[PDB]
């Protein structure tokens, strides 16, 4: 009878991103001034993935990076950060994607990757 039997539940159960402390027109301010005073440094967000149980949590979320850095360099500074071993999944994900292009400079990501406030984000994971 096709789990006629079977009823479904919604379960329940009992730290603010920088969207959530910041309103749009306070971010868009922020980047107008480091566009004014930091010109070659793109402003970056670095979150740790809603629900992640594995990596750590990052003392910084707000980064400015030289424009000439890429992807594969960026890997590397958050991993040493983390203090993560070796052998440690970790992905950095643009838009909730992983970048194809890893030896590109990150203005050139900035450019096809940024949120309309202007900052870049990104969040990592143990996964996807």
């Amino acid at each position: 009878h096709m789990g006629s039997d079977i009823d479904e539940f919604d379960l329940l159960e009992g730290e603010k991103t920088f969207k959530q402390r910041r309103t749009f027109e306070q971010r868009v301010e922020d980047v107008r001034l480091i566009r004014e005073q930091h010109p070659t440094k793109i402003p970056v967000i670095i979150e740790r993935y809603k629900g992640e149980k594995q990596l750590p949590v990052l003392d910084k979320t707000k980064f400015l990076v030289p424009d000439h850095v890429n992807m594969s360099e960026l890997i590397k500074i958050i991993r040493r950060r983390l203090q993560l071993n070796a052998n440690q999944a970790f992905f950095l994900l643009v838009n909730g994607h992983s970048m194809v292009s890893v030896s590109t400079p990150i203005s050139e990501v900035y450019e096809s990757e940024k949120d309309e406030d202007g900052f870049l984000y990104m969040v990592y994971a143990s996964q996807e």
